[PDB]
């Protein structure tokens, strides 16, 4: 077949119910998930390739970067709550791993000044118990799915992505590639 299980994607054994229809998970210390969003626009060309009535859902997780790790979490959480991910996304990734200009959760929170949200606004986000709720459910979905390793995208629970089984000489083959197989999968 020109799609096979363990070629550009492999199948979870052990399938999540009840999982978002496109989950993706990152990390901001992640080096191949800064190329998937700056480089290549990965969520973005996918989505373009998806159906109408498909929401799509991001993840930040825990396991890269220690002690920053887990505030960059609790951070994503404050932006995904605020709407603000659109804004906070490159400059998190070049703080992180560009110009290397976030050492601590203050430094975060100076991201979210720049791009314009409001101290007490972002102050108060970051204590709620509903970005409390908002990290758990980020935590969860990881769990559920026995995450070692990012970028990872899943597919109804089911599926997931394999990029390592894509040809990468040209980046725009291996995009359109790459959502190709989530429409197909999404499809199947």
């Amino acid at each position: 077949a020109q799609y096979e299980d363990g070629k550009q994607y492999t199948t979870l054994e052990k399938p999540v119910a009840g999982a978002p229809q496109v989950l993706e998970f990152f990390s901001f210390f992640c080096p191949h998930c800064y190329q998937f969003e700056e480089v290549l626009h990965i969520s973005d060309n996918v989505k373009k390739k998806l159906p109408e009535g498909v929401k799509m859902t991001k993840y930040h997780v825990n396991f890269m970067g220690g002690d920053l790790g887990k505030d960059l979490t609790q951070a994503w959480a404050v932006a995904m709550a605020l709407g603000v991910e659109d804004k906070v996304t490159v400059p998190l990734f070049e703080g992180v791993q560009k110009t290397q200009t976030i050492r601590s959760a203050s430094d975060i929170r100076d991201v979210f000044i720049n791009a314009g949200i409001k101290g007490e606004e972002y102050d108060a986000a970051w204590n709620s118990f509903v970005v409390k709720s908002l990290v758990a459910q980020q935590e969860k979905a990881a769990a559920d799915v026995q995450l070692r390793g990012v970028p990872a995208m899943f597919v109804n629970g089911k599926y997931q992505l394999n990029p390592q089984g894509m040809d990468t000489s040209n980046m725009d083959v291996f995009v359109q590639q790459y959502a190709d197989t989530v429409k197909y999968l999404s499809e199947k």
